[PDB]
């Protein structure tokens, strides 16, 4: 058993440094270093995790979720 951090971040580790909260709150993590994300700055405009942006993408265009079969 691993016990010790939180695991926060993509990388499973702490919430230290500057984070940067995901701006949706139904996010799992809602913080996200910058150096694993790549944000040499505070984002000017708003920011997407890289896991909510990747699931949005998908629910936008070719909106296709249907029963599993064959
Ligand atoms: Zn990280
Ligand atoms: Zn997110």
């Amino acid at each position: 058993g691993s016990s010790g951090s939180s695991g926060y971040c993509i990388c499973n580790q702490v919430s230290y440094g500057e984070m940067v909260g995901c701006d949706n709150q139904d996010c799992p993590i809602e913080w996200f270093h910058y150096g694993c994300v790549g944000l040499t700055e505070a984002p000017k405009g708003k920011w997407y995790c890289p896991q909510c942006t990747a699931a949005m993408k998908r629910r936008g265009s070719r909106h296709k979720s249907g029963p599993s079969s064959g």
